[PDB]
């Protein structure tokens, strides 16, 4: 199974990337987690975007596309896979598709833009898996600590009011067309398109996720 998630900043996508991970048994790719990884090792592919995404802005397509063919070249990815951030433009799609790279599910989380700052302000992280927490609406078990591990959550440096702005901007311009793109692409039988309500509990939104991927 091959899946994209669709959304804005803030709509739950990676909080739910790890079930269908879990459930379906397929590795995650995801762009943010592999750029934050580079920067923070120094490796010299993707180690300079440090700048861009503390400003809010999209890095370059030729950057993100060679960093998702290097991941998914890779032997996890053998029975599918989740994109979870790629493509963000028209130009990383049609890398894909002219690739020969087709997909079975294409799932879009709609949330109000209202909704979105406080969401992210709110967001801790486990950095070495990329798992995330809300210290008001999805804490973890125990304050400050990763679940599953234990380790000390911290504070994404993009995550304040006014970068999260700035990436609303850039959302709406380059990478909302995707939900059109797609939505061609499912019309012509080349993929299943379906959206699903993100603002209801996790729970929820958990439970319609799998009554739509079986
Ligand atoms: N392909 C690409 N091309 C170019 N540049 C790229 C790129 N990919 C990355 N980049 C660069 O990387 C930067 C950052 O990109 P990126 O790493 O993708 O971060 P982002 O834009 O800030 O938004 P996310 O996708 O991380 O949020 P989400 O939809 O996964 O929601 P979440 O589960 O976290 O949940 C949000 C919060 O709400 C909480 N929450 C989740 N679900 C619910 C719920 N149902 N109810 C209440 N709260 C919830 C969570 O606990 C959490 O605290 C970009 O600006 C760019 O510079
Ligand atoms: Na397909």
């Amino acid at each position: 199974m091959r899946i994209i998630l669709l959304g804005a900043p803030g709509a739950g996508k990676g909080t739910q990337a790890q079930f269908i991970m879990e459930k379906y048994g397929i590795p995650q790719i995801s762009t943010g987690d592999m750029l934050r990884a580079a920067v923070k090792s120094g490796s010299e592919l993707g180690a300079q975007a440090k700048d861009i995404m503390d400003a809010g802005k999209l890095v370059t397509d030729e950057l993100v596309i060679a960093l998702v063919k290097e991941r998914i070249a890779q032997e996890d990815c053998r029975n599918g896979f989740l994109l979870d951030g790629f493509p963000r433009t028209i130009p990383q799609a049609d890398a894909m598709k002219e690739a020969g790279i087709n997909v079975d599910y294409v799932l879009e989380f709609d949330v109000p833009d209202e909704l979105i700052v406080d969401r992210i302000v709110g967001r801790r992280v486990h950095a070495p898996s990329g798992r995330v927490y809300h210290v008001k609406f999805n804490p973890p078990k125990v304050e400050g600590k990763d679940d599953v591990t234990g380790e000390e959550l911290t504070t994404r440096k993009d995550d304040q009011e006014e970068t999260v702005r700035k990436r609303l901007v850039e959302y709406h311009q380059m990478t909302a067309p995707l939900i059109g793109y797609y939505s061609k692409e499912a019309e012509a039988g080349n993929t299943k398109y379906a959206k699903v309500d993100g603002t209801k509990p996790v729970a929820e939104v958990r439970a319609d996720l799998e009554k739509i991927l079986g």
